[PDB]
């Protein structure tokens, strides 16, 4: 093959990922080797936006599926773990969040959903830019970033499932701690309820008719938000609480969130990566 596999960079759910070199172009790429979908996947090649990792080639040869992506060196999770002692500067936080929303706003306007948006698959660079990886393919794994409508067994997700995840990552960058670090579907769901209170028909019309909603859930009270994400300012908390509305239809759109006053003073600073 016209691909020379430098080294393995991770295992996925259907295939493995390699850093590779395209023998034609001398082009360094992320290469996913997996063992109707091919047609549905191929469409993501058309998505071109500065905050989407580019899907370069979908190869279906030797009855096998290779996906080739734009390569980047570091993911947000490594950059969070590295920036643990000092914490990410708020201007860099604000930049990444504004950028990720422009990506979601782009994906959503083309009817494209991530579903499993988490820090591991947010890639960064020396220009101080952040890109969405593994976007629109999905169509033990951590549940830390799973929307409450998924955990309650809704089959028919909307774009609001990704706004939730971004809100969780925003909190994590600010606090240096997963917001809802759950270790089972019930544990995850109960961690959200311990912070935002158990939902009801008042705040979430339909919630009692969800597939996996029990009337036998405990009734927890909502926690004040200055205790959850300090010392984030009132704009940040305001934007976070609109991103974490229980009711997906009340949950703020990526487009609407770009016009939030939190981004009035937004800049593009440049990180120190190793
Ligand atoms: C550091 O990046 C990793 C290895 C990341 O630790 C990780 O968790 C997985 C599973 C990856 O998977 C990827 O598929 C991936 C894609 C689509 C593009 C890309 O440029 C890169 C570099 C990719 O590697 C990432």
């Amino acid at each position: 093959e016209n691909f020379q596999k430098v080294e393995k960079i991770g295992e996925g759910t259907y295939g493995v990922v390699y850093k590779a070199r395209n023998k034609l172009t001398g082009e360094v790429v992320a290469l996913k080797k997996i063992r109707t979908a091919i047609r549905e996947i191929s469409l993501l090649k058309e998505l071109n936006h500065p905050n989407i990792v580019k899907l370069l080639d979908v190869i279906h040869t030797e009855n096998k599926l290779y996906l080739v992506f734009e390569f980047l060196h570091q993911d947000l999770k490594k950059f969070m773990d590295a920036s643990a002692l000092t914490g990410i500067p708020l201007p860099l936080i604000k930049s990444y969040l504004f950028q990720l929303l422009q990506g979601l706003a782009f994906c959503h306007s083309h009817r494209v959903l991530h579903r499993d948006l988490k820090p591991q698959n947010l890639l960064i660079n020396t220009e101080g830019a952040i890109k969405l990886a593994d976007f629109g393919l999905a169509r033990v794994v951590t549940l830390w970033y799973r929307a409450p409508e998924i955990l309650l067994g809704c089959k028919y997700y909307s774009t609001a499932v990704d706004i939730w995840s971004l809100g969780c990552i925003f909190a994590e960058m600010v606090t240096r701690r997963a917001l809802f670090p759950g270790d089972s579907e019930i544990d995850q769901l109960f961690r959200i309820f311990r912070t935002l209170g158990t939902p009801d028909e008042v705040v979430w019309p339909g919630v009692t008719s969800m597939p996996d909603y029990k009337p036998s859930f405990p009734k927890w009270a909502r926690q004040d938000f200055s205790k959850v994400v300090p010392p984030l300012d009132e704009d940040g908390r305001s934007l976070l609480s609109q991103m974490l509305h229980y009711d997906p239809n009340k949950r703020i759109s990526a487009k609407a969130a770009l016009a939030h006053p939190f981004f009035q003073d937004v800049t593009k600073p440049v990180p120190h990566l190793r």
